[PDB]
């Protein structure tokens, strides 16, 4: 199934952070309605946030995450949970080689903020 998509409400701010543990360089892009809106990268195998970023949701709230090592896709898992019907997150892990740890790279993003 398709993984690291989310559909966000219209024209809302949202946070996005991305934290590494792999020994690869790790590029993780953010699309808002299919364009960049952020690019984070950066290597650690201690959780180092290798970015964070608010954005806004646009006018199609249509948020995907993709994640790249050394040129090539990550295998990702995602979810959304919802706190007392308020507070959004939605969750990304990824995995780049074969020890299927899925913490090569993890993003979270949540909504709403202010
Ligand atoms: C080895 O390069 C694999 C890579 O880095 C390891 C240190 C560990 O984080 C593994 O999960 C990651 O896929
Ligand atoms: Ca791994
Ligand atoms: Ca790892």
């Amino acid at each position: 199934a398709t993984q690291g998509v989310f559909t966000l409400p219209a024209n809302t701010r949202f946070g996005v952070t991305a934290f590494a543990n792999s020994s690869g360089t790790q590029t993780v892009n953010v699309l808002v309605n299919n364009e960049t809106a952020a690019t984070f990268s950066g290597q650690s195998t201690n959780n180092a946030v290798i970015g964070t970023q608010v954005l806004n949701s646009g006018s199609s709230g249509k948020v995907q995450v993709q994640v790249s090592v050394n040129g090539r896709p990550s295998d990702l898992v995602s979810a959304q949970v919802i706190l007392t019907n308020e507070l959004n997150f939605a969750l990304v892990g990824s995995e780049d080689g074969t020890d299927n740890d899925y913490n090569d790279a993890v993003v979270v993003i949540n909504w709403p903020l202010g």
